[PDB]
Order: structure tokens, then sequence, then C-alpha cells
DNA sequence: TCTTGTTTACATTTTG
DNA sequence: CAAAATGTAAACAAGA
């Protein structure tokens, strides 16, 4: 490809959409939507890297992970930071 | 169904 | 390097 890997981690791209989001929580697509809109890079093997970022949220602890809900439902559920930072 | 999450198991990259 | 983090790959579960 014609794009060069971005030089952050799975970690820190989701940290810094999570974070620049104007409820401090974002949805897994508009994780996804993110980093493709910022990265052409991302724009190619979606099956694979989306797959590592899905990994990425459940597998560090400071990734929540917030319901919906009862009113505003309902896409998968919000992630967001722990207060942990 | 697909998308969204979780978990396992292994690889690869980064860093002290 | 070797340990520690990060990433890949695969299966199933859960749910709108």
């Amino acid at each position: 490809g014609p794009h060069a890997k971005p030089p952050y981690s799975y970690i820190s791209l989701i940290t810094m959409a999570i974070q620049q989001s104007p409820n401090k929580m974002l949805t897994l697509s508009e994780i996804y939507q993110w980093i493709m809109d910022l990265f052409p890079f991302y724009r190619q093997n979606q099956q694979r890297w989306q797959n590592s970022i899905r990994h990425s949220l459940s597998f560090n602890d400071c990734f929540l992970k917030v319901p919906r809900s009862p009113d505003k439902p309902g896409k998968g559920s919000f992630w967001t930071l722990h207060p942990d930072s």
C-alpha cells in the first residue's frame, strides 16, 4: 500500500478517539470510522485490524464498556476509559 | 445473519 | 538478547 502504518499502537488509536469524543465514549463502529477517516492505511485489511481492535478492547482493562441504553438504544455498547489513566 | 464481545493460543515488536 | 507489550488468528457467544 501507498501509505505507511501510523506510528500509533491500537491502544493509542482507541485512546485518542475516545478522549477527543464529546461524550468521552464511543461505539465500536465509531472507533472503526475514526481510525479510517484519519488514516487511509486502515482502509484496507479491515478484517484483520478491526479484529485486533475488538481484541484490544476486551483484553485491556483500561477499556470499559458502558451500557447504552434503556432510553436511546441501541447498537453495541459505548466504550470509554477507566479513570485510571 | 451479521456485528459485537470474549477468550485462547501464538506470533511479533518494543524496550530495559 | 529476554521480558513485556502489542498484534494476529480463530472459535464461540451474545444480541439487536
